[PDB]
């Protein structure tokens, strides 16, 4: 259901590469596939991200880069070695602010 909707959207973009702040100064690319996690575990972990329940319940577009960022920080040594961890945390916040605003904003 709600979790099923998150599972769908994640599955649909499973190998899709998003961009993140690198340890140095650039960016690097990462996808859900690279988490080496089951879809269930990823959905479970995605539920921790603020706004994900609300958006999925409406069938809206989920913040998948933000979601993947959060899950990667929480579960992935490799991602953590590759990333500016603090910068990703800030990036998580900015995505949430953007998507939550979209629910309130003019169309």
């Amino acid at each position: 259901d709600i979790e099923g909707e998150v599972a769908h959207q994640v599955a649909e973009s499973f190998s899709k590469k998003y961009k993140f702040p690198s340890r140095s100064s650039g960016i690097f690319l990462w996808n859900f596939e690279q988490l080496k996690m089951n879809l269930d575990d990823i959905v479970k972990a995605a539920m921790n991200v603020p706004g994900v329940e609300r958006i999925a319940e409406k069938g809206g577009k989920l913040p998948l880069r933000c979601i993947l960022g959060f899950v990667a920080l929480d579960s992935s040594k490799r991602f953590r070695l590759l990333a500016d961890n603090d910068k990703v945390a800030r990036l998580i916040q900015e995505d949430i602010n953007s998507y939550m605003a979209r629910l309130e904003e003019a169309e």
